[PDB]
């Protein structure tokens, strides 16, 4: 439903793809996010602990599956449980990144 | 999730990104499919008319959802509940198609 591909041969890893799902759980149009990293997302109730915890699996380049909380363009909270996966070239260079995210609110 | 992204600019409208899901979904290796038309997973139970209406959807560069029977790598069936969905670029002109597909 939501997913997004990120470019991290790109300065800042900004995304370069995101589905429909993802510009509706967020709010924010495809002009208005590509080329952005995806940490405009955080706001001020975000666990700084599971944002370290992101940051290492990308710089690891393992997958990972985190619970946080983001925030929409007009700034409603939802937890969102995201799913992170490194892609890799045929030489076997890290090409991309893609995540999953799904709305945990009831 | 299983999900693909393919470009419909380019010739035959191949593959150029395939989640994990996908991949172990169709058993298929990225090596194996990435530059490939999605169509190398349709074989003699796929219903022709349901491949049809794919066919006219991207022609039309229109969403769709569909259901058809798809075959593993290894000759497994399987139906692919299928939804695709255009993708344009800031011109407005189309750039991408993604393909979300379900194993029932
Ligand atoms: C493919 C991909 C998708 C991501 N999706 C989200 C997301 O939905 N929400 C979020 O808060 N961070 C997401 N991130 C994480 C941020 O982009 C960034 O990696 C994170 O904030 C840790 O890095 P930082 O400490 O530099 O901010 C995603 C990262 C990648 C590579
Ligand atoms: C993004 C996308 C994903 C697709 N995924 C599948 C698929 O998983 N299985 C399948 O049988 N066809 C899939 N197709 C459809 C075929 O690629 C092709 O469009 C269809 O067979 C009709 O074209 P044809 O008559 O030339 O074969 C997908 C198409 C697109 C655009």
């Amino acid at each position: 439903k939501n997913f997004v591909i990120t470019d991290p041969r790109l300065p800042d890893n900004p995304i370069i793809f995101a589905s429909d799902g993802f510009l509706e759980l967020t709010e924010y149009s495809r002009e208005e996010i590509l080329g952005r990293n995806a940490r405009f997302l955080q706001g001020p109730e975000t666990d700084q602990a599971t944002v370290q915890k992101i940051r290492d699996a990308i710089r690891d380049q393992r997958e990972t599956t985190v619970q946080l909380i983001n925030y929409t363009k007009s700034g409603k909270k939802f937890w969102n449980l995201l799913h992170l996966q490194p892609v890799r070239d045929q030489k076997g260079e890290l090409q991309y990144f893609y995540g999953v995210q799904l709305d945990g609110s009831d």
